[PDB]
DNA sequence: GTCGGCATAGTGACTGCATATGTTGTGTTTTACAGTATTATGTAGTCTGTTTTTTATGCAAAATCTAATTTAATATATTGATATTTATATCATTTTACG
């Protein structure tokens, strides 16, 4: 399921809602999930999941090809944590 | 049947009678527009009452929107073996992107 596949198949399901509507409806949602992070903002979906930022402090990494060094700026990387919903639909074991 | 000599055979030139054609002159009959007058025309200049349209509120109907509020959901905080992501960047493959 791709970013296109998605729009298809909700706007199968949605016959009232125009093609159109959906195909730009899921890029402006996407994009403010986007943005909101961009912010230093988090994101939290009762049962679907929430989305966060962890800090990365500043290390001297290493060319995992060669194995040299290289300068690494602290930054700050996404992070999902898939909610109760989630997590139990997804669990096909016990 | 052709070839040789007056007779055929329509068409063209020639001359004057015979008559339609070209002018000149008198005279009747009717067309054709100018100028004032008569009156029902079509729009004009307004008034008036009915029909039409803009207008100023009025209110039951309709459900979102904001604040009070409770609770599942989310975060802190442990502890430590085990599994996943991680720095760089030239090759390789999938998906976006416009014509």
């Amino acid at each position: 399921m791709t970013k296109s596949e998605l729009i298809e198949r909700l706007a199968t399901q949605q016959s009232h809602i125009p093609a159109k509507t959906v195909e730009d409806a899921v890029k402006e949602m996407l994009e403010h999930m986007a943005s909101t992070l961009a912010q230093g903002e988090r994101i939290e979906i009762r049962g679907f999941g929430s989305f966060s930022l962890h800090y990365r402090a500043p290390r001297t990494g290493r060319n995992p090809k060669t194995g040299d060094k290289v300068e690494l700026e602290g930054k700050y990387v996404p992070h999902f944590k898939p909610g109760k919903e989630l997590r139990d639909r997804a669990n096909i074991y016990g």
